Order: structure tokens, then sequence, then C-alpha cells
């Protein structure tokens, strides 16, 4: 009667299920699924339906692209390329400012 339903989607990744309960406001509704999700490690852009009172908590904001690992030409950011005096190629990780050999030939063939 005056209680209404609303639901809950929990979507993670080692996390995953549904839910409903029943609650006489929407806030409500959310403070106490808040607190449900929370001992299940989910908390995400809370989502929300009018026409289903559907609260959907989804673990993540986006997923980036799916392919692009470093194809590119000229020297990332953090990145040094630098020559030794008798023209060894070295590479220099500013990042974690340490000095690196990287070379795609392997053994110098």
């Amino acid at each position: 009667g005056s209680h209404m339903q609303y639901k809950l989607i929990l979507n993670g990744k080692t996390l995953k299920g549904e839910t409903t309960t029943e609650a006489v406001d929407a806030a409500t509704a959310e403070k106490v699924f808040k607190q449900y999700a929370n001992d299940n490690g989910v908390d995400g852009e809370w989502t929300y339906d009018d026409a289903t009172k559907t609260y959907t908590v989804t673990e993540g904001s986006g997923g980036a692209g799916g392919q692009g690992m470093i194809q590119e030409p000229a020297l990332p950011p953090g990145w040094e390329m630098k020559y030794t005096s008798e023209g060894v190629r070295y590479f220099v990780d500013h990042n974690t400012r340490t000095t690196t050999f990287k070379d795609p030939r392997p053994g110098f063939e």
C-alpha cells in the first residue's frame, strides 16, 4: 500500500547480483542500499530511472580505449632517449628516475 518497491543492480567485477527493497522514500531507498553495497565493496555512479524505480550502481566510470599500447613515434611523456659517448643507445625512465636499456633489437642481434 504505502510501501513502494525499489530495485538495485550491483554491476561489479567480483560482485554481481540484484536485489529489491521496500521503502516510502527515494532517498531512504538510496541510504539503505548504500550500506548494503558498502559491505560488498560496491560504490559507483549512482544512476536512477523513474519509470522502474531501479537504482543502478555501476562499479567504474569508463573503460577507455581497448587498443593502443604505444604504437606511435617520438618519445612519450617522462621518457628520454640519449646516447653514451660511444654511440650506445640507452633510455631514462624519468618517471621513476632510473636508467633502462629499451631497444627493439633484443641482444642487439
